[PDB]
This record gives structure tokens, sequence and C-alpha cells, in this order.
């Protein structure tokens, strides 16, 4: 039950948890496709859209101590 455009929550697509917008650390494993410093979810995580193609992502760490972005479709990665 997964719509492209639909994010999961707090899981890049359909994988790994989405991190806390402020808890994203400055030095990044990923480059971000755009500025999300105006995403505002700061103090929470949740799978945000910068992309005016509506497409949803959020940045995911995972326990190899890696946090890096991934959208939020649920079945388009």
């Amino acid at each position: 039950r997964c719509g492209a455009g639909e994010p999961w929550g707090n899981a890049t697509n359909l994988g790994v948890p989405c991190l806390h917008w402020d808890e994203v650390p400055p030095f990044l494993e990923r480059s971000p496709p755009a500025s999300w410093a105006e995403l505002r979810g700061q103090p929470h995580n949740f799978c945000r859209s910068p992309d005016g193609a509506g497409r949803p992502w959020c940045f995911y760490r995972n326990a190899q101590g890696k946090v890096d972005w991934g959208y939020c479709d649920c079945g388009q990665g």
C-alpha cells in the first residue's frame, strides 16, 4: 500500500529509519540534492519534500554509523 509521493514517515522509502533533521552531522556522507535548511523539520524526523516534483525524502541513519538520504516513496528507489 505504497503510492509514489507518499512517505512511509520515518523510513527512507521502505528501508532505513529517518534521523532527525537537526541531528544531521555537518560532515555528511551523502550530498543532498537541495538546500534542506528550509525543510524546517529540525526538531523532529520525518520525510520532507524540497523537490517541486512532490518527491519526499529524508536522511536515514544505519547501524554502520552512516547518515545518508533516500526518497520516501516506499517503492521508487
